[PDB]
């Protein structure tokens, strides 16, 4: 899986969560999102292609996924406790971090 | 202070940060925003005034201010590091979290 594949996993599983009817369904999608986020974190995006791998921009790109995973982990906490509505609200917090990374790096 | 006053403080201090030039001004404005958000978290918005104090909507409302306060902390860290422009960009990025809560409860 390359960066664009991971991004499709992220987008698709956001829909699953929004449509979910129980917290286990939210947990399964969040689990897939966690794996796609850590895979994506290893990639170099086209826009940063001609910068150093140790560049500040690349570290800021990679840290964006750390914060996304932190939010995914926080929602997994709620999902694993049967709190489907609260886990769905927690997953809604991801959207702004999707947007903020894209603004700078997509 | 009441909810609307706290929102005025968040709104006006975002514009202060936009127009500042040095770290002290950005940190001072971010500090006021942090306290206003922590106070707002205690409020009941008009759209939820006939809800139960533990309803999922009030949970969601309160959790939005936890999220916002954490990102103000991140911008405060950048200001304390002398990265004025990075902190101004982080402050402008708060607007997405503001909008998220608004779409639901403003
Ligand atoms: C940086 C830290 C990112 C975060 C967090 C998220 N995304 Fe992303 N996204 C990022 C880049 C660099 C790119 C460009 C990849 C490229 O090769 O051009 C993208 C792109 C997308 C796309 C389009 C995929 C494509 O085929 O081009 C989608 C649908 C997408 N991103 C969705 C998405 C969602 C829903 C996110 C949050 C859960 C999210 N992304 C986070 C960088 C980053
Ligand atoms: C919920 C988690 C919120 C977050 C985060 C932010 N705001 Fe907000 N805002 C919220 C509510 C419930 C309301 C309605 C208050 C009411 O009594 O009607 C508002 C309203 C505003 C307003 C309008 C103020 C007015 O005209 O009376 C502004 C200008 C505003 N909010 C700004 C704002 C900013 C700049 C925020 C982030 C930096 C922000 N809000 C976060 C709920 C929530
Ligand atoms: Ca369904
Ligand atoms: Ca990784
Ligand atoms: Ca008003
Ligand atoms: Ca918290
Ligand atoms: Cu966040």
């Amino acid at each position: 899986a390359d960066l664009e594949d991971n991004m499709e996993t992220l987008n698709d599983n956001l829909k699953v969560i929004e449509k979910a009817d129980n917290a286990a369904q939210v947990k399964d999608a969040l689990t897939k999102m966690r794996a796609a986020a850590l895979d994506a974190q290893k990639a170099t995006p086209p826009k940063l292609e001609d910068k150093s791998p140790d560049s500040p921009e690349m570290w800021h790109f990679r840290h964006g996924f750390d914060h996304l995973v932190g939010h995914i982990d926080d929602a997994l906490k709620l999902a694993n406790e049967g709190k489907v509505k609260e886990a769905q609200a927690a997953a809604e917090q991801l959207k702004c971090h999707c947007n903020h990374c894209h603004q700078h790096y997509r």
